[PDB]
């Protein structure tokens, strides 16, 4: 049975929800104007919100930045610790002199916030920085242009970029690794000149750049001709050598594959993605019960598509049927009688009847903040409440964080089936491959609104919009109309595989990206599908093909159409 425990917070009438957000902007304003007074004023008499948790971590930020310590530690005292961002931590262990953390942050090669660049550079000056991971960091940073992050922090380190010693030529080395010396025709052959007076770490992390961008141009022979050239891999970024993986992926080296993934840091190592690739290439070279043991793994890790794939090589299909009861109603009832649940529901309604958008963004605030703690039992029944409340994303949030307990009809809910089923059949579009995307686009959001202007559902863009108007005539304001969303989106999803030589893969890539880079990512020869995602040069839209096509093999699972292994929807993308 599912648990029938619930929590019961005290709650605030819908009034003073109402008047608190009314001040939540204006809040956010004044820590932004350094508004102290102000900003004390809205937190005095808040209540224990979302709204108060942002405003308190947003201020503690400016305050830590601004040095006012004493305030500082005054409201981090009133945080919960896992409400607690992430700078605002660093500042705070800074107060202490506490440099704990700077261990797993140095490994960060990238720009962070600049409580935690900070905590780094006193951690530094004090000597308690591992210095090979420090030296990485400063590599990194100059590779991704955070010159000045990495200037403070060698400087930090005692070896200044006018020093003379080893930052002036980590700094020198800008001639290979810069954003743009790294593409020119040159480059190699520059680096193979100078490579004589450069250390082994200088030396490997210079050809990771050189084979990263390669890979991530898709000159797979000269990808691999530089990685090959890094000696010590343990000193390349996650992205460089996720990239070396890459391309030995593309070649079919399944060999250089697996022991490249061997010198991956143990995160990456344990991911999805390399429990599964490892767990072919062991296949591929003949070693049974090695790939078991990591196609197994790879299937422990949830509900996700490296989890499904390595599942499929074990003889299992995806099942859908739910391995728990539905919550009892009373339950649902009285979870919505939380106090922080029935501030997020306020929210959320007033965000309906208002049209507020901004106001539904801070729902999804509390909701998170409401249900941060919760246990399996109490995420379902939250996730139901959620639903029947019409919050529909909120409803799929609760449902995805189980692990053991799992009810695919709220992690994969179908609202709007009388619309969805009948566009996509008018233009002969798998439904379940339809949903995959709507439930990554919008998670069933019927005015949702990227930061680019994505709108509705399926997330088109405006630009688009404009085009698809002209073509099947509409006026291009249907775009935020649900229905006329979903026919615009549906067409394009049908448009754009017409486009890609028919082809599912490559219609959901170009769908995010647009069908031009979808064509430049395919290869002379045919690429098995699964390849083809995981070398796709663009994060987002490599994270995004593989999410909508789980998605779409979880959907066809509920919908009961003939099963089609998630292997079988990868299929294969053909030569350009």
């Amino acid at each position: 049975d599912l648990s029938a425990s619930v929590p019961t917070r005290p709650a605030e009438p819908e009034r003073k929800t109402l008047a608190d957000y009314g001040g939540y902007p204006s809040a956010l304003d004044a820590v932004k104007q350094k508004n102290d007074a102000a900003v004390a004023a809205y937190l005095e008499n808040a209540g224990d919100s979302a709204m108060a948790e942002n405003v308190r971590n947003e201020w503690l930020k400016s305050l830590g930045a601004r040095r006012q310590w004493t305030l500082f530690a005054q409201e981090y005292a009133k945080l919960e610790p896992a409400g607690r961002a992430q700078e605002v931590e660093c500042y705070a262990d800074s107060s202490r002199n506490d440099y704990t953390r700077a261990a797993e942050l140095v490994k960060n090669t990238g720009k962070l916030p600049s409580g935690c660049t900070k905590l780094l550079e006193q951690a530094a000056a004090s000597g308690l920085l591992d210095g090979n991971d420090a030296w990485r960091r400063v590599r990194g940073l100059l590779a991704g242009r955070q010159t000045t992050d990495a200037r403070n922090l060698a400087a930090a380190l005692g070896s200044p970029f006018d020093g003379g010693t080893q930052g002036s030529r980590e700094y020198a080395l800008l001639n290979v690794i810069g954003k743009e010396a790294r593409k020119s025709p040159n480059a190699a052959a520059l680096l193979s000149e100078m490579e004589s007076g450069l250390s082994l770490e200088q030396r490997s992390f210079a050809w990771g750049v050189l084979g990263h961008y390669q890979s991530q141009n898709l000159n797979v022979p000269a990808a691999l001709d530089y990685y090959g050239k890094v000696a010590d891999r343990r000193q390349l970024t996650d992205d460089q050598i996720e990239w070396y993986a890459r391309a030995a992926l593309r070649a079919r080296r399944w060999d250089e594959l697996a022991s490249v993934i061997s010198h991956m840091p143990e995160k990456l190592q344990k991911s999805p993605t390399w429990l599964y690739w490892l767990a072919r290439s062991r296949a591929a070279t003949g070693n049974t019960q090695e790939a078991e043991k990591l196609y197994k793994q790879a299937a422990a890790t949830g509900r996700n598509f490296y989890a499904v794939l390595a599942g499929e090589e074990l003889g299992r299909k995806i099942d859908t049927r739910n391995n728990v009861p539905d919550a009892g109603k009373n339950s649902v009832r009285r979870m919505a009688e939380d106090g922080a649940v029935k501030r997020a529901l306020v929210l959320f309604q007033n965000s309906q009847s208002a049209g507020d958008a901004k106001m539904r963004r801070q729902a999804q605030a509390e909701w998170r903040f409401a249900t941060r703690g919760f246990d399996e039992d109490k995420l379902l029944t939250a996730a139901q409440t959620a639903f029947d409340h019409g919050f529909y994303d909120m409803a799929v949030n609760s449902a995805e964080r189980t692990d053991r307990k799992l009810n695919y009809t709220l992690r994969y809910i179908s609202p709007f089936k009388d619309t969805v089923i009948r566009h996509a059949q008018n233009v002969n579009v798998d439904p379940a491959w339809v949903y995959g995307l709507i439930r990554q686009e919008s998670r069933f959001v019927i005015g949702a609104q990227s930061r680019v202007g994505a709108q509705g559902l399926m997330q088109v863009m405006p630009a688009t919009a404009r085009e698809i108007a002209g073509k099947i005539g509409m006026d291009a304001a249907q775009l935020y109309t649900a229905d006329g969303n979903i026919r615009m989106g549906t067409w394009y999803m049908a448009d754009t595989k017409r486009r890609l030589q028919n082809n599912e893969v490559l219609a959901t890539a170009g769908y995010n990206a647009g069908p031009g880079r979808a064509r430049r990512w395919q290869a002379d020869t045919p690429l098995e599908g699964a390849v083809y995602a995981e070398t796709i040069p663009f994060s987002e839209t490599r994270d995004y093909v593989k999410k909508v096509m789980a998605n779409a093999a979880y959907y066809a699972a509920l919908f009961g159409a003939p099963h089609i292994p998630l292997k079988q929807r990868m299929g294969i993308v053909p030569a350009r």
